[PDB]
């Protein structure tokens, strides 16, 4: 699993610093 793969992922720390996510 991923921060921006599916299923995304962008509310834990470690995914938000992501252009994906901020």
């Amino acid at each position: 699993r991923d921060c921006c793969t599916p299923p995304k992922k962008c509310k834990d720390a470690q995914c938000k610093p992501q252009r994906c996510c901020a």
